[PDB]
Formats: structure tokens, C-alpha cells, sequence
């Protein structure tokens, strides 16, 4: 009967609830115990990243039956309060899957290249024309771990390059990822093959350090990795280790298994391209994580 | 022809191609003006890549010298008057870097599109600055290609894969045979008011010296974002400033400029501006490719 929308919403989301029959608040940055007070009379709550949904959030909103969150993250979300409560927990990872997936191409782009050091030693008033001698993207081959929507994004996009794509699912078929060009083999095939990985899985404990030690050491030297999905699918102490003998050459990370990182040795690293999670970050991303919350509503 | 030099650093195989052609060669780097001439003195043919001058004064003072060769686009570092004036041939590898300058210009687009290199100062600076960037989405937005040979439409089918409308034009590429590779032309007066980005990929001609300007700035959407990844001047860099200044430009990539290396900064020092050494052709890949180009040309003449 009744939602607050907590954060900063696109218009649309309200509009879709109101035509649903639904009576909207829209409110931002409340205070705890404003938060709660809204609440009172709510079934429904919507927020991004900015509204804690606490245990004393859930537990003194004795009416509520769900809470939304327009985008992907959940960590601002107490998933067991929730489920202590039974109350059900949405996202829209639909929403982000083209920003997400244009963020990973132009991190391989990156790589390849090295256009963010590029820039900083240009800023700085310097002319290195040998120090950033790159290489072309033609013909390399790049393994996609995790064949869902966003890995099948970069797939299609990154063969318009010329690469040839590569990889591996164990939920989705060989024949669906063939009818968007992506050969799937044996995990522990792939890892010679490539000349550039990316991740675009969920985490889990059977994706928590998918590269690690042994996997790196299984990698043709010189191998440049992207991680857009989420921080500890990479091991990070592993990728260190990597960048400094080489079997690494770079990596560009969107993503943390801390965030911000604490320890900032990967960040640092002349070979290390980041940004501080903007995979989500475009306003058309934001708009359609919006409408979607607002239609599963 | 009997002895080469090769006077910068080239691929390995430009020796080796003119080894087994059966001619002599001798491979130098930074040699200063003194040095490269005396180091001509036998030699009927010199290869060069950017960093070595081929001047009037080496070219008069290289009495046998027959063929200057560069291993890349362009004769930007020889002096064709000169050399013509002495009967030397100059010859040069023109699609040798096309793949790798249409590589870096889509680079430049995504790192405009989602300021990757910004975001990764803010983090090299210790900062997680997440609140302040706001990047755009590709899927759906219009990219101006102007100048459609080789480069222009490499660029086009691949950013058509990120779902960007590509439309350009070219006075020398017919609309039909652009609709082929999925750009569609229009009056160049019509391009301006629809684009979201504009990427250059003309020859620098009197005709395209300033095609970016006060005027046609103007003219673009506001909030619009530029590449030039094709030679310096084409967007008159006074201009770029002052649209960079108004906000009329949002965004700007450049890997070549109208000095190099430029000594005016105001450019690259503006926080919206992205750019590179010129790089364009900067990969082994396409610097493997100018050496096997040029060597094969000089084993032809033989
Ligand atoms: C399609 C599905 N794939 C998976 O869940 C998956 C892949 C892998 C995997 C392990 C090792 C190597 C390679 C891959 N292990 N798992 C459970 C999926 C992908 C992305 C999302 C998302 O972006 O939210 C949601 C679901
Ligand atoms: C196909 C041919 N196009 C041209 O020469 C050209 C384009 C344009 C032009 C003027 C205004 C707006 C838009 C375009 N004016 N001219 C003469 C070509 C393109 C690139 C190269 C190269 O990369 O060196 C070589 C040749």
C-alpha cells in the first residue's frame, strides 16, 4: 500500500509505484530515527547505497514486507535481520549490466594501452614515448569467467576488436554461449590460452580467489586481468605477487575485497588501472535500476 | 643500394628482411646531427621512424644517399623538398599503424565516456571519490566520425558494437558506400547539432586545419566530447579550450597536438582533458608491421 523511497531516486520510480496504485514518500538522507518514524506506516522501502537498513531499522518497522534496492550492492542491506524478520530482499542487477560491461572493455582497452598512466605522466609535463609502447587487442585472445548477461555484453562488444573470446560457466549451456561466440572449455584449459581475463561472476564461496596462486602460475606470462564484478574474485595478495614477477602486466580493478582498500599496494602499483566502483556509476544506469525496482514492486 | 642504415629503433625484422635481400645494414638510435651524417657517408639508403631529423643539411651532406624510408604513417620528420631536389626517394608505410590509432581513438572514447583516467588519480592520490564521478552510457548515443578511410571506419565498426548510432562524413567517401560499413552520412552542417562524441580521422589539409572551431563548436550539442587521435590542428586547440572553459566541450582525448611535445600546457592540464605521448601507433604489433613494410619496399627496389 505505502513506500519511502530513502534515497536519491529518478523521477520514474515514484511515477511507476503511484500508477501501480501505490502511495509514495520520498525523502533523503533521514536521520535513523526519522528513517524509522517514515517507516511507521510503510510496506515497502526503496533505497541505493546511502540508507543503512539496519537490525533496529527492519525490527522497529513492524509493517514492512520488502526492501528495494535500485542497483546491485546489497551490503547496506542486514540480509539476516531481513530474513530474521521473513521479509524478502530485491535488487536490479539488470539495471547495471550495460554500464558494467562498457566499464570492463574500456579497462581492457586500458590495459592494453596504458591511457590512465598516459595522462598522469602527461599532467606531470612529460613526453614518454617508450615507456608506454603498447600492444593491439587483434587477434589476442581474452577468457570470460562467467558467461550471465554482462559477460555476454563484453563478449559480442570485445569481438568487434578482433579477439578471440573464451571461457567458462558451469550454469550456462555451450549452446548458448556459442550463439554468442564464446567458445566454453574446461577451466583448467583456459588459463594458458589467454592474453587477457575477466571476471563476471557472482561471489561465492566456489568464486572466492578463482585467481589465485596456483591459477596465476597456470597463465601465460605477461597475462593482463580485469575485475569489474566484485572485490575477492581475484585474489588480491595472489595479483601482487603476479604484477611483481611479471606473470601479471597489468590489471584494472573497479572492485575490492575492502572498499575503500585499506592496504594499498595493488592501487599503487604502476601497472594497476582503478576507479573507486563506478561500474553502477552512469546516470542511464541509475534510471533503469529505478524503473526496475519500481515494476517488481 | 648496398648498405642501410637504420638510424632509430625498429623492429627486429626490418634488419632482417634487408639482410636476406643481401644488403648491409647498421642499426643506430639517438644519434645527434654530427653523428648521423658521418654514419651515412657509405650508406645509399636510411630508414627512419620518428626521432631522427632527415633535414636538408643531413640530406646535402649524405652525397650517395638514394631512398629515405619511415617505418610509420606520414613524412612528418623528412624534408620531401630536399630530398626531391636531390633525387632521393622517400617512401613510407601508410596503413601500417590504421588497427592500432583505431584501437586507442575507441580507448580514448570509453575513458571519456567513464573518466578511467581521472578515477585512477583520485585513487593513486588515496582518495574513493565514488560521489563525485557520473559517467554516460554508450548504448544509444550518436558518434560523428569525420573523415572515413581506413581509420574512420574501424573506429565505426567497433564502437557500433557498444550500440552507438555512427554517422560522419567525408567528401571523397560516397553515403553509399559508407552505409555499408554502418555510417551514415549526412551534410557536414547536420553532423555538429547530433552528436554526443566526435572523433577525427582526416588528413591535416588546409581544408581540415581548425575543422573543430569557435564556429562549429558552437554548432555541437552542449556537453559534447572530442578525440583526435590523427594529427595535431585539425581541432584548433584554442578553440578546444575555450569550449573545455564554457563547458559547451564536456571532454576531450588527444594523442597529437600542433607542437610536439606541446610547451603550451593549457590543454593537457585542464581536468577534463585525456591524453597520450601520440601513441597512435605505439604497439609491437604495429611497429612489427611498418618494419616488415618498409624493409620489403627497399628489397623491392634491390
Ligand atoms: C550465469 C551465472 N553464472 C554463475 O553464477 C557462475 C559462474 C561461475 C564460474 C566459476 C568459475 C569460472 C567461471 C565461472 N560460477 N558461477 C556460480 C551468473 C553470472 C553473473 C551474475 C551476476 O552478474 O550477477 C549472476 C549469475
Ligand atoms: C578517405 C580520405 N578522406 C579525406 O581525405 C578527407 C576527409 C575530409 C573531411 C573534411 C571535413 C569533414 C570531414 C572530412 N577531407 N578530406 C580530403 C582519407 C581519410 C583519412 C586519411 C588518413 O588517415 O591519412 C587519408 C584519406
Amino acid at each position: 500500500r505505502k513506500v519511502l523511497i530513502s534515497d536519491s531516486l529518478d523521477p520514474c520510480c515514484r511515477k511507476i509505484l503511484q500508477d501501480g496504485g501505490l502511495q509514495v514518500v520520498e525523502k533523503q538522507n533521514l536521520s535513523k530515527e526519522e528513517l524509522i518514524a517514515e517507516l511507521q506506516d510503510c510496506e515497502g522501502l526503496i533505497v541505493r547505497s546511502a540508507t543503512k537498513v539496519t537490525a533496529d531499522v527492519i525490527n522497529a518497522a513492524e509493517k514492512l514486507q520488502v526492501v528495494g534496492r535500485a542497483g546491485t550492492g546489497v551490503d547496506n542491506v542486514d540480509l539476516e535481520a531481513a530474513t530474521r524478520k521473513g521479509i524478502l530482499v530485491m535488487n536490479t542487477p539488470n539495471g547495471n549490466s550495460l554500464s558494467a560491461a562498457e566499464l570492463t572493455c574500456g579497462m581492457i582497452m586500458c590495459l592494453a594501452r596504458q591511457i590512465p598512466q598516459a595522462t598522469a605522466s602527461m599532467k606531470d609535463g612529460k613526453w614518454e614515448r617508450k615507456k608506454f609502447m603498447g600492444t593491439e587487442l587483434n587477434g589476442k585472445t581474452l577468457g570470460i569467467l562467467g558467461l550471465g548477461r554482462i559477460g555476454r555484453e563484453v563478449a559480442t562488444r570485445m569481438q568487434s576488436f578482433g579477439m578471440k573470446t573464451i571461457g567458462y560457466d558451469p550454469i550456462i549451456s555451450p549452446e548458448v554461449s556459442a550463439s554468442f561466440g564464446v567458445q566454453q572449455l574446461p577451466l583448467e584449459e583456459i588459463w594458458p590460452l589467454c592474453d587477457f581475463i575477466t571476471v563476471h561472476t557472482p561471489l561465492l564461496p566456489s568464486t572466492t580467489g578463482l585467481l589465485n596462486d596456483n591459477t596465476f602460475a597456470q597463465c601465460k606470462k605477461g597475462v593482463r586481468v580485469v575485475n569489474c564484478a566484485r572485490g575477492g574474485i581475484v585474489d588480491e595478495g595472489a595479483l601482487l605477487r603476479a604484477l611483481q614477477s611479471g606473470q601479471c602486466a597489468g590489471a584494472a580493478l573497479d572492485v575490492f575485497t575492502e572498499e575503500p582498500p585499506r592496504d594499498r599496494a595493488l592501487v599503487d602499483h604502476e601497472n594497476v588501472i582503478s576507479c573507486p566502483h563506478l561500474g553502477a556509476s552512469t546516470k542511464e544506469a541509475q534510471s533503469r535500476c529505478g524503473e526496475e525496482i519500481a515494476v517488481q514492486f
